[PDB]
């Protein structure tokens, strides 16, 4: 599709079984995602912008179903406001910003 | 142009007459930039990001060309990680997102 940007470009996704709405975010570079469980190990990471940052868990090779689009990477699991999906995500699905 | 998300989709902008670098947002509502002088009266804003809220000035209809396209708008100024244009502006110069 393409998406104009007069509202937030919220988009349904699939997630370890569970459907979600999440932001399609060219500013972010890591998709992170609100509080959930995913398998695997994880590890703990720091990332920060407006306001500070937050303490997320890395998961590595998760995959995650965006607007009917397939595609596995990492996925940070933390106290987000909104669910993400960044540029890790967004290259895979061929999401490009046109003007 | 069209702009692949596998770097930061990092552009020229210029405001007063200086240029500067700024990321193109969609995850963003509003256009910030770091500190600088801009003409005019300001408003208070409260702008949400990752680790919260926090107080920005709110400048509105400010010249800003971004990318070699024209815009008048609202700019915030404060504590950004970057320069980052919004979607306020992206939608004035007929951004959208394609997948
Ligand atoms: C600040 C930019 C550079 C980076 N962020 C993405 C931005 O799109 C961010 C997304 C967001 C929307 C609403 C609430 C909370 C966050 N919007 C944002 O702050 O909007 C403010 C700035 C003006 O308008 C409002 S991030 O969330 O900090 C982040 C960083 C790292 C990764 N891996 C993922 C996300």
């Amino acid at each position: 599709p393409q998406i104009t940007l007069w509202k937030r470009p919220l988009v349904t996704i699939k997630i370890g079984g569970q459907l979600k709405e999440a932001l399609l975010d060219t500013g972010a570079d890591d998709t992170i995602i609100e509080e959930m469980s995913l398998p695997g190990r994880w590890k703990p990471k720091m990332v920060g912008g407006i306001g500070g940052f937050i303490k997320v868990r890395q998961y590595d090779e998760i995959i995650i179903e965006i607007a009917g689009h397939k595609a596995i990477g990492t996925v940070l699991v933390g106290p987000t406001p909104i669910n993400i999906i960044g540029r890790n995500l967004l290259t895979q699905i061929g999401a490009t910003l046109n003007f």
